[PDB]
Parts: structure tokens; C-alpha cells; sequence
């Protein structure tokens, strides 16, 4: 993937919803997963550690060390322990950063243009990931399980399809029961009856056939 490709994708979304076609639903792991095939686990604040562990390039903020267009920043947050992330859309002079960021729905909101200082009332920039930029459905099984969300943010839908209506977005660490597993549109899905009373579907990893080959969750089976 190219820098212009990725920035243009995010500019498109900022310029403009419940039919968004990404499953992993934050800016950073959403981008690494969907453009680079590299999935990161953790809260936003954890993603520099997870990126390093997956062999990606990570650079920590320091005097004279400033981010570039295409970099994915991690921010320590004062108001909660989970951190914040976004994509840097222009080279930084070290005093401001131009970004696109996101603003039952626990995370994964609509994208917007932001310009921020390196440290403010909400938190401060810790560092950034530099991605390696270059030049139907079917029931699989009934199963009594619980999931644990391991990615920063994960969309939940009303149908187990790429663009099924989004009804929640779960955060890292969320757990819940499920009663069945589906395959569809390149993903494995778990399914459960939501509090609304209607059935929901959540993609839990990229699929090769019936195999979850890139998991977004951990799975636990009743004993």
C-alpha cells in the first residue's frame, strides 16, 4: 500500500456510515489489518508495543523527532487509561500535527480532521507506527462460548456480511456470550441475541475456509 492510498482513504471518510465495510474499526489496527494484513492487539495505548512485537517500525516522540505523513500516532490520555490514536496526514514541524481521528458504541466513531499540539489538556503524543508503505454466509456450528475482544475496536452487525448494519462497536477487553458461529465474506463470525432482543453478528477473524487464520478475539467454551 502507498501513503497516498491510505491518506486518501481516510480523507474520503473524513470528508463525509452504519454500512462501513471494515470489521476492525479503529484508525490504527483498522489500517494495519486492512491495508497491510498485520493485526495488532490491545488498547490504543498498547499499540506501539504490539506493533514492535509484529515487526513494524515504531518511533518514540523526542526533541527533533517528528512524525511524517502516513504515520499512526499513539497518545497517552489523562481522562481514561485507554489512550488515543489517529493517522498523521502531513509532515509535522514538531509543534502541531495534522490528523484524521475518530470521535454499545464504545469506540470507532465517525472520522474527522484534527490539528493538535504534542501535549494538551487531553494527553500527549507518545510515538507513532510507520507502516511499511510501498511503491454469502452460512451457519458453521451451534456453540456455547464466550468471546474476549483483543483488538482496539470491533464492529457488531445485524447480518454476517461485509456491510451489514452496524449496531455496536466493542472495545478491547469486552467479553460476552455467543451461541453460534458463522462464515461469510472472508470472516469468521460469532452470533448472539443482543439486549435489543435481535440477533447480532461480530467478525472475529479473517477466514481461510472455515479456519480463523487471523483472530480478533479469544474464544472460550463452556466446561
Amino acid at each position: 500500500a502507498t501513503v497516498s492510498e491510505v491518506i486518501s482513504y481516510w480523507r474520503g471518510l473524513a470528508d463525509t456510515d452504519l454500512a462501513w465495510g471494515w470489521q476492525c474499526a479503529d484508525v490504527t489496527n483498522g489500517t494495519t489489518t486492512n491495508f497491510f494484513g498485520v493485526t495488532l492487539w490491545g488498547n490504543a495505548i498498547d499499540l506501539l508495543d504490539s506493533a514492535k512485537a509484529q515487526g513494524l517500525e515504531v518511533i518514540y516522540d523526542a526533541p527533533g523527532i517528528n512524525p511524517k505523513a502516513g504515520d499512526l500516532f499513539v497518545m497517552f490520555t489523562y481522562g481514561h487509561p485507554y489512550g488515543h490514536t489517529g493517522i498523521i496526514i502531513a509532515d509535522s514541524d514538531g509543534y502541531t500535527i495534522q490528523t484524521i481521528e475518530q470521535n454499545q458504541f464504545q469506540v470507532g466513531g465517525p472520522a474527522r480532521y484534527v490539528t493538535r499540539a504534542f501535549s494538551d489538556g487531553d494527553g500527549y503524543i507518545v510515538g507513532w507506527i510507520r507502516p511499511p508503505y510501498s511503491d454469502g454466509f452460512r451457519k458453521l456450528k451451534d456453540e456455547v462460548g464466550t468471546f474476549e475482544v483483543m483488538v482496539p475496536a470491533l464492529n457488531v452487525r445485524r447480518e454476517p456480511s461485509l456491510n451489514g448494519e452496524i449496531v455496536a462497536c466493542y472495545q478491547y477487553g469486552m467479553t460476552g456470550t455467543y451461541d453460534s458461529v458463522y462464515v461469510g465474506d472472508g470472516y469468521i463470525w460469532v452470533s448472539y441475541v443482543g439486549a435489543s432482543g435481535m440477533r447480532n453478528y461480530m467478525a472475529v477473524g479473517d477466514a481461510d475456509g472455515d479456519y480463523n487464520v487471523n483472530p480478533y478475539c479469544k474464544f472460550y467454551l463452556e466446561h
